[PDB]
Parts: structure tokens; sequence; C-alpha cells
């Protein structure tokens, strides 16, 4: 299926894995979790190169990244290109990067409009419901692995921590910061990628990182009992970034997440409501 690339081929089209942004003129673009993302040029077409505790859950990870790559193909999900069993992947380049990088308008970026940033949610609930229609879970939905293309359409990526599809895991594993209550248990459900995703919508409406150490509240996710305590409403934390946001555009989107965010795992919705809700909004 995916094309067995060679450690040297990446080595060179990567620039010896320049570790200097590209900006200043190295090939870095970010890094996750598990690996560092590099640019390339193969062929003539650019692509992103994955570089990635314990070595064998890596190449576990490695591998089921491909296993459920080679079986989930949408047009919100990104595009593997190839692997290199240092373990490396190969993907298709994402011209416009990450939504959290965008967000914050990292390297000088303009600030996404809210016309745009209702296509971006629409389209990453159509991702996850492709997921979960196919018996896939995340299990790290955030903005961060919400890549944006020539167009700006939202595409997930980091499918190495997927799993198929309630059960218990003793490597509970994520982001602190997107986690339902249930996953920082050890539970394994569908239902913790609709917390995470309303995590995502919150960053989508404030712009606001979901964890800031210098910020009261560190937390995002703890507007919502503000909000709710009739000390703040939504208004007082949309992004100001924005020109063409209005009031009920923006109150249908919080409803969404508010809905996502519901710390009993029960109440909160399926996916396909919430792509249900997200298009209610616009139409
Ligand atoms: C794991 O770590 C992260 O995904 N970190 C988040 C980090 C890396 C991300 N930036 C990118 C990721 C990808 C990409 C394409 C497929 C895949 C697949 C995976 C996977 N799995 C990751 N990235 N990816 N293409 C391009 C960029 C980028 O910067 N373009 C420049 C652009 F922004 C701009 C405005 C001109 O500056 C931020």
């Amino acid at each position: 299926r995916f094309h067995s690339f060679s450690f040297y081929e990446l080595k060179n089209v990567t620039n010896n894995f320049d570790e200097r942004p590209i900006s200043v003129g190295g090939n870095k673009m970010g890094e996750g979790g598990f690996g560092v993302v590099y640019k390339g040029y193969v062929n003539n077409t650019t692509v992103a190169v994955k570089k990635l505790i314990t070595t064998e859950e890596l190449k576990q990870q490695f591998d089921q990244e491909i296993k459920v790559m080679a079986k989930c193909q949408h047009e919100n999900l990104v595009e593997l290109l190839g692997f290199s069993s240092d373990l490396c992947l190969v993907y298709v380049y994402m011209p416009n990067g990450s939504l959290l990088d965008r967000l914050s308008c990292l390297d000088g970026t303009p600030p996404l409009s809210w016309h745009m940033r209702c296509k971006i949610a629409q389209g990453a609930a159509n991702g996850i419901n492709f997921l979960h229609e196919n018996h896939h879970i995340h299990r790290d939905i955030k903005s961060a692995n919400i890549l944006l293309d020539e167009a700006f359409t939202a595409k997930i990526s980091d499918f190495g921590l997927a799993r198929a599809s309630t059960v218990m895991t003793s490597r509970i594993v994520g982001t602190t910061a997107y986690m339902a209550p249930e996953a920082l248990r050890g539970e394994i459900t569908p239902k913790s990628d609709i917390y995470s995703f309303g995590v995502v919508l919150l960053e989508i409406i404030t712009g606001l990182p979901a964890v800031d150490e210098h910020r009261e509240p560190q937390l995002l996710l703890d507007i919502k009992e503000e909000i709710e305590d009739e000390e703040k409403t939504i208004e007082d934390y949309i992004d100001k970034k924005m020109n063409d946001a209005d009031s009920t555009s923006v109150e249908a989107m919080y409803s969404v997440a508010s809905q996502c965010l519901h710390e009993k795992k029960n109440k909160r919705p399926d996916i396909k409501k919430v792509q249900q809700l997200l298009q209610e909004m616009t139409a």
C-alpha cells in the first residue's frame, strides 16, 4: 500500500534532519509527544517527515499508525505516503500547518476568520465521525493534531495511539488538558474523543491554548463553569482577533462544546449529533 522509504533518502531530502526552524533556514516544523516533524522534498512534492520511554512500544505505535492509516482514507484525514522501518513516517505536506499554530498566528500568519473556523470545526467533526464509524478511537484529539491544507480544510493526524472499539488499559496516554475524566482513569471509549473535541471547540471560539501556566484559569475547560456560574458569558471569551463573529453562531458552537464537555460520559452527544449541530449552526 505505502512506499517503504530508506533512512538515507529522508536524511538527504530533509537537510540532515535540520532541527533549525523553517524561518531561519532549517527543516523543523514542530514536535509532538513521540517525535519531531521535518519538512522535505520527494520527487518534486513537499512532504512532512515525522522522526519518532519504551522502544518496542514506540515501534508498535509506528505500526499502529500504518495499521490505521491503511484502512482510514477520508477527506478530513491526513494522508500517509510512506514509512522507514530511527523510525520515520512520511506524509503529504499540509501548507497551513496545525490548527494550534494558526489560532496562535505563529510565524506571523493572519488570524483565522470565524467563517474559516466554522468550516474547520465541521471538517474535524467529519473526520472523527469517519473514525468512529469505522470503530476507531483516536485517543489524542487536539488542535495540534488537526492540520490544515491549501484550502484550510481540517485533517486529523497522529493515529499512533489509535485503538479499535468500554475497556480499560494500564498505559494511560494522551494530552492531559484535552482528556475526559474517564480517560484519565484508564477507560478506552469513543466518548472520550467527543470530550476532547469540545476542548477544541473552546480553543476555536476563544483562540486560547488548552493549557497555559501563566494564565488564570490554567485549564481552558474550566471556563465552562465560570459561564455556568453566571460570572461570565461566552462573549467575554470570544477571540478578539476576528471581525466576522456573530453572537448566535458562537453561542451555537459553545452549546455544542458544553454538551461535549459533560463530565458524565453517557450524557455527551455522539459524533453524529455533533455533526448535525455544527451544520445547523451555519445553515
Ligand atoms: C506530531 O507532531 C505534530 O504533528 N506537531 C504539530 C506541528 C507540526 C505541524 N506542522 C506541519 C505539519 C504538517 C504535516 C502534514 C502531515 C502530517 C502528519 C503528521 C503526523 N502524525 C504531522 N504533521 N503533518 N505539514 C506541515 C506543517 C507546517 O508546519 N507547515 C508550514 C505552515 F504551517 C506555515 C504556515 C507555512 O508555516 C505543527
